[PDB]
């Protein structure tokens, strides 16, 4: 029987949560995917020789209090906190997603990876060192990815699974 990893992809609308998830599932870049769709995406994978199932929740903006967001935060075992390297505001929002997860879990240590998406884009606004420094302060990995060219997409999810395994082992 296969271990199922419940992963949640969080971050400001338009950073590429859906593109990243679809890239992992379908090996395809979507130019557009309806920004209001919050749904689960499953994939059977082998990570470091572990045959397992990834149950990935790709999330939507919710401006006010959301009982269902709280419940996914309670349920999720690992979180990809995604910003876009060309969007400073999405980077600044990261701290708010991390705080919310921690408050819901009532825990300062929760499996998480920081993801800087759209690494293919030549015009960056968020310095790598700045993002790396933040990750260091949180004690989590930092990966730069491109849903468009597939750069580090597997790496980002697989790293998160590694973070979940190590929390336990
Ligand atoms: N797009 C439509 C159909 C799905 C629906 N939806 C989101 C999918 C819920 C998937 C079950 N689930 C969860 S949590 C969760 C996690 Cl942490 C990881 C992987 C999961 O599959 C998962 N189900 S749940 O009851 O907490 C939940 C939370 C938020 C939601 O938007 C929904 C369900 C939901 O209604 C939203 C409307
Ligand atoms: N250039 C580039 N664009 C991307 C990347 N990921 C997403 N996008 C685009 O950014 C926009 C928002 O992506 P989407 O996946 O819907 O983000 P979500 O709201 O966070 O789900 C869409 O136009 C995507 O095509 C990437 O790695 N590189
Ligand atoms: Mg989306």
């Amino acid at each position: 029987s296969m271990t199922e990893y419940k992963l949640v992809v969080v971050g400001a609308g338009g950073v590429g949560k859906s593109a990243l998830t679809i890239q992992l599932i379908q090996n395809h870049f979507v130019d557009e995917y309806d920004p209001t769709i919050e749904d689960s995406y499953r994939k059977q994978v082998v990570i470091d020789g572990e045959t397992c199932l990834l149950d990935i929740l790709d999330t939507a903006g919710q401006e006010e209090y959301s009982a269902m967001r709280d419940q996914y935060m309670r349920t999720g075992e690992g979180f990809l906190c995604v910003f876009a390297i060309n969007n400073t505001k999405s980077f600044e929002d990261i701290h708010h997603y991390r705080e919310q997860i921690k408050r819901v879990k009532d825990s300062e240590d929760v499996p998480m990876v920081l993801v800087g998406n759209k690494s293919d884009l030549p015009s960056r606004t968020v310095d790598t060192k700045q993002a790396q420094d933040l990750a260091r302060s949180y004690g989590i990995p930092f990966i730069e990815t491109s849903a468009k060219t597939r750069q580090r997409v597997e790496d980002a999810f697989y790293t998160l699974v590694r973070e979940i395994r190590q929390y336990r082992l």
